[PDB]
């Protein structure tokens, strides 16, 4: 009976209409005690985009999070140059009760990402 | 004329994106500390003029860091994204560089113009 | 059903709720579109059964995105009183994706499956 | 002194990250009467992607109008397919007093556009 994250992504290379397959992405949580990142996951996005399992209900909890997406090592193995080094995205998690979808849509010369549930 | 450029559109209301804060930086590649270059906030076009001087650009790893949180709740509503930071590299400094920042309280683009 | 879509309301971060779509298909010899399906998007911003997998051919088709419509009822004006998205089907063993990413003053799609 | 439309566009290629330059664009607005699209301009973007004098302020009345972008046949002449054959953006002008800018950011896959000044 498989298991659903409160928190998932899905990468898509707008410039060839495909998912972003084999995309590094690495999830943080800020600490509050702290002023610090906390590495929560790594991942590697599945032939769909997606990086299932990102988080369990009783982790994701309210908070200031941080999603990686390797967007030069992406690009590179490819073998194409990226404006973009790597991508970040820090959003503030405050209804815990509602799923994030939290994408990336990319070229090699633009990004987009939006929320979503 | 700085050869880095940006504007900041709200794509919620159709209006530039005025008063943001922009803090533009540099890569220490050899470390990896990030150096602040210049600190600005947008005019009522959305735009940020002198970013950085012809001499100082040179190529490297940039950032620039937009104050989105502090933006929308100045204007009276919450944004999902505390800051936004997009990191770019340079590598032809005789072009010029155009980095926008599209944003709504639940999203965000940006392309490499010129 | 090989073509789905989602509407997103960019500016609440919400599915695009209760949002008239029309598909159409371009009758490739008169150029005239031919009304496939009208839907409403659900609670969710989606819009099952757009079309069946019997009668995706091949073509150009258009989807109609009633978005003044979409925010009048909202209370707000929209710059577009409406979306048209046209694209060309050539293999339809595929799956389309055919979303609208949309505020009161922007929009964006992209081609997923 | 130049006389300047009071309607902008600009097409930005965001696959290569350059302008989308040589794009043919048509200008059409609502016939009051007929409920038909009327030619109003038609032209090919320049090397900046971008297309003066769309239309003159005297023309510039409140309507519905169309801009046609023609980006099936922009993509292959640079030899490579889109998914769509063109791209419409039909809007509303209600106040002739402002700036109106009408981009579209293209890539093979994808497009945006947004409401500028």
């Amino acid at each position: 009976a498989t298991l659903l994250s409160p928190l998932s992504t899905h990468v898509l290379n707008i410039a060839q209409g495909v998912p972003g397959a084999n995309m590094t992405i690495v999830l943080h949580r800020l600490d509050p005690v702290s002023s610090a990142w906390n590495i929560l996951t790594t991942g590697i996005t599945n032939d769909d985009g997606r990086c299932p399992g990102l988080i369990t209900k009783e982790n994701f909890i309210a908070g200031v999070y941080k999603m990686r997406f390797e967007t030069g090592k992406y690009w590179d193995a490819l073998g194409e140059t990226c404006f973009y080094p790597y991508v970040e995205i820090v959003f503030t998690i405050t209804n815990t009760s509602q799923h994030y979808h939290v994408p990336l849509l990319l070229s090699r010369f633009s990004y987009s990402t939006t929320r979503g549930s």
